[PDB]
């Protein structure tokens, strides 16, 4: 657990190849561990909860959530981190950060992954975030048809 939380803290490293290397190490770690779960939240929230959308600074958290979702494990927030209705609101609000193509399309895809898992795992919260992303999209059909 201490290794996983430290290594998931130290990720960024401004060059691209070392970033892809570190993401491969973290992905392979949670791929092979699976049993001492200790999947750490609230630092991912600290990663993608940024304002001022002239900054490619929320890529790390959405990519880490896509890492943890592409395997398995649910992103259950209101058990040890913070309340879910603000967490998902932070995610769907970063979906509107339409300046850099690395953040909003990625957030849209990982939102699709979230919805696809939470539909089949039948717990009744999928209608709220489905309505929230639909609210973002209905905001988006009038103003910018491309995006």
């Amino acid at each position: 657990n201490r290794l996983l939380n430290f290594l998931m803290k130290h990720v960024f490293h401004p060059k691209r190849a070392v970033f892809r290397h570190n993401l491969e190490i973290i992905k392979t770690l949670v791929e092979c561990w699976k049993d001492c779960l200790s999947i750490p939240y609230r630092l991912i929230f600290e990663k993608f909860s940024g304002k001022d959308p002239n900054s490619k600074d929320n890529s790390v958290g959405i990519q880490l959530l896509g890492i943890v979702m592409a395997n398995d494990l649910p992103p259950y927030d209101p058990q040890c981190g913070i309340q879910s209705s603000e967490y998902f609101q932070a995610l769907v609000n970063n979906m509107s950060f339409v300046r850099y193509k690395e953040v909003y399309a990625a957030a849209a895809e990982v939102l699709g992954l979230i919805l696809r898992y939470v539909m089949e795992r039948k717990n009744i919260l999928e209608e709220s975030l489905c309505e929230l992303v639909a609210k973002q999209l209905k905001q988006h059909q009038n103003t910018m048809e491309d995006k």
